[PDB]
């Protein structure tokens, strides 16, 4: 679910950052490592902000709303981290928003790849499962990525942990594809980010 908006792509892949107060040394290091993980596999670079007008701010607040998708422009933008969402893989996911990715399951073509089980969604959280409108996403010829760091788990926003809200529609390597990994960027995330940022081959 890569943004279609050219203005949201950070110029030259350069993303200035500020780490806010109220984070421990340990948390600050994880933010650095998550950024480095993005840097190792793509042409995106994260720089300590000096006088840039547009930059990200690691903002201490409860997990949830919101981390801005792509470059906002004309000022700072939040990447929001709290006590229950400060681990490496979660920060890598939220940095996925920063670089310009929406959630994978919101791709305009997602109904070919996953079923949404509406009856299992927590009432009031259904809006999180709406597709992006087709003018808002350009997938750059890349296949729907079940292994994406941007993909929801099977029971995200579910009424109960044993109730699925998202079910892949078909098998990959003779098994239903696992979804919701928060370990590392997938092959697909890297390939798609490289296309989005026009990285040298
Ligand atoms: C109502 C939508 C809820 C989305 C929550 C979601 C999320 O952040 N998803 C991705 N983002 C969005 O969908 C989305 C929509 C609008 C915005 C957004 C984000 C940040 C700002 C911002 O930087 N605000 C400033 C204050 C300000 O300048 O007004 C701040 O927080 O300091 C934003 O500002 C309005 C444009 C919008 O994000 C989060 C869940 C854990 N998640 O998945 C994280 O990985
Ligand atoms: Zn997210
Ligand atoms: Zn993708």
């Amino acid at each position: 679910a890569a943004t279609s908006r050219p203005e949201r792509v950070w110029p030259d892949g350069v993303i200035p950052f500020v780490i806010g107060g109220n984070f421990t040394g340990s948390q600050r290091a994880v933010f650095r490592q998550a950024m480095r993980h993005w840097e190792k596999h793509t042409c995106v670079t994260f720089l300590e902000r000096t006088d840039e007008d547009s930059y990200i701010v690691f903002t201490y607040r409860p997990c949830g709303c919101c981390s801005y998708v792509g470059r906002r422009g004309g000022g700072p933008q939040a990447i929001s981290i709290g006590k229950n969402c400060d681990k490496f893989g979660i920060v890598v996911h939220e940095l996925g928003h920063v670089v310009g990715f929406w959630h994978e399951h919101t791709r305009p073509d997602r109904d070919r790849h996953v079923s949404i089980v509406r009856e299992n969604i927590q009432p009031g959280q259904e809006y999180n499962f709406l597709k992006m409108e087709p003018q808002e996403v350009e997938s750059l010829g890349e296949t729907y990525d079940f292994d994406s760091i941007m993909h929801y788990a099977r029971n995200t926003f579910s009424r109960g942990i044993f109730l699925d809200t998202i079910v892949p529609k078909y098998e990959v390597n003779g098994v239903k594809p696992p979804i919701g990994q928060r370990t590392r960027l997938s092959k697909g995330d890297i390939a798609q980010a490289r296309k989005l940022y026009k990285c040298p081959a």
